[PDB]
């Protein structure tokens, strides 16, 4: 699981 928000 890989999440991002930038």
């Amino acid at each position: 699981f890989f999440a991002a928000l930038l």
